[PDB]
């Protein structure tokens, strides 16, 4: 669609992500930019309030899959650039294993040439002394496959995926993601075919940076539909 067209070159990347998790209060706000021809994010975010309550690796699903690479003959299968400018709700429950929740609502919209992603996060039931809240998550991503599936009946998406963090003591933390996008405007959306999402994330610092922070290089790309393609072959 016209969604499209606001994609092919570099765009520049605002999130602002207001959390509280067991009554631990934050704010979070990141910078940067995404090539949804390369799938590719570059973003760099701050804690603002102080220490983050929870380990950076936690937030990062939370924290635009409108940035994902769609194939040339995957494009018809595209609801995140479709439902742009006016954009989509994002919304989240994400169980950690053994501890406790986040429940996330998110708005991802055009605001003149910035991609914004603005985010309320709450957590509840977490151990004070668990892997969460006692930061013993590895700095640190895998590789991950999500599928997308179609939600008719709301005009939109609907996935559920496994996130593996790593624990230092060796062993892994499970993050079970269920998550539904609704479109906020009334145009048309293309609504998918089943297929995934494969991405993958360096995590990093800024050397020069004081406050808590995290630097992301996120590459994501859309797969799963390919018969048609080998075909060729």
């Amino acid at each position: 669609s016209k969604g499209e067209e606001l994609f092919t070159g570099v765009v520049p990347i605002l999130v602002e992500l207001d959390g509280d998790v067991n009554g631990h209060k934050f704010s979070v706000s990141g910078e940067g930019e995404g090539d949804a021809t390369y799938g590719k994010l570059t973003l760099k975010f701050i804690c603002t309030t102080g220490k983050l309550p929870v380990p950076w690796p936690t937030l990062v699903t939370t924290l635009v899959l409108c940035f994902s690479r769609y194939p040339d003959h995957m494009k018809q299968h595209d609801f995140f650039k479709s439902a742009m400018p006016e954009g989509y709700v994002q919304e989240r429950t994400i169980f950690f294993k053994d501890d406790g929740n986040y429940k996330t609502r998110a708005e991802v919209k055009f605001e003149g040439d910035t991609l914004v992603n603005r985010i309320e996060l709450k957590g509840i039931d977490f151990k004070e002394d668990g892997n969460i809240l006692g930061h013993k998550l590895e700095y640190n991503y895998n590789s991950h496959n999500a599928y997308i599936m179609a939600d008719k009946q709301k005009n939109g998406i609907k996935s559920n995926f496994k996130i593996r963090h790593n624990i230092e003591d060796g062993s892994v933390q499970l993050a079970d993601h269920y998550q539904q996008n609704t479109p906020i405007g009334d145009g048309p959306v293309l609504l998918p075919d089943n297929h995934y999402l494969s991405t993958q994330n360096k995590l990093s610092k800024d050397p020069n940076e004081k406050r808590d922070h995290m630097v992301l290089l996120e590459f994501v790309t859309a797969a799963g539909i390919t018969l048609g393609m080998d075909e060729l072959y």
